[PDB]
RNA sequence: GCGGCAUCAAUAUGGUGACCUCCCGGGAGCGGGGGACCACCAGGUUGCCUAAGGAGGGGUGAACCGGCCCAGGUCGGAAACGGAGCAGGUCAAAACUCCCGUGCUGUA
């Protein structure tokens, strides 16, 4: 439940645009264009999820310092104790598909 | 060796590299492992109604387009470390180009 325990969402995981290589983490069919930290929260948060960003983190695998590029999000799943803060979030994986078909949205 | 033209394919085994798609593990950088597909390679067969199909020797690789190894620096990290990768070094294997040889064909 520490902040410092917080999983981490990279943009990169997402963006259809980068190879897996690169750090894509979902599938193409479902990866999305460009997609920015900001986003990435802003989704989440409004999901009942606990999450802040690190607009200041930079990937690993990202030459580009441009800033669209950059920043990580962090979400709390389980609870100290050890629930899931939402039955429908077990997986990082999870969060990075529901992130990935939501932003589309905004 | 004067001028012309033209020079494999498909099979097995073991590399190299991309890319896609799935799990498991993890707070990052990540660890673990299953499939699919592409390109290139090694040297071993196989073959066609080849005119011949050696699987030859070089060079470029460079303002990102190659593979490796990567000083620095940079990003993740409390650190250990790890990633991405420039310079430089380097090469059985991105791609593009040079030398041959070799086979058929040739006519004044
Ligand atoms: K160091
Ligand atoms: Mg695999």
């Amino acid at each position: 439940a520490d902040q410092d325990r917080f999983i981490c969402i990279y943009p990169a995981y997402l963006n259809n645009k980068k190879t897996i290589a690169e750090g894509r983490r979902i599938p193409i069919s479902k990866a999305v264009e460009n997609p920015t930290a900001t986003e990435i929260q802003d989704v989440c948060s409004a999901v009942g999820l606990n999450v802040f960003l690190e607009k200041n983190k930079m990937y690993s695998r990202e030459w580009n310092r441009d800033v669209q590029y950059r920043g990580r999000v962090r979400v709390q799943l389980k609870q100290e104790d050890g629930s899931l803060c939402l039955v429908q979030f077990p997986s990082r994986k999870s969060v990075m598909l529901y992130a990935a078909e939501m932003i589309p949205k905004l």
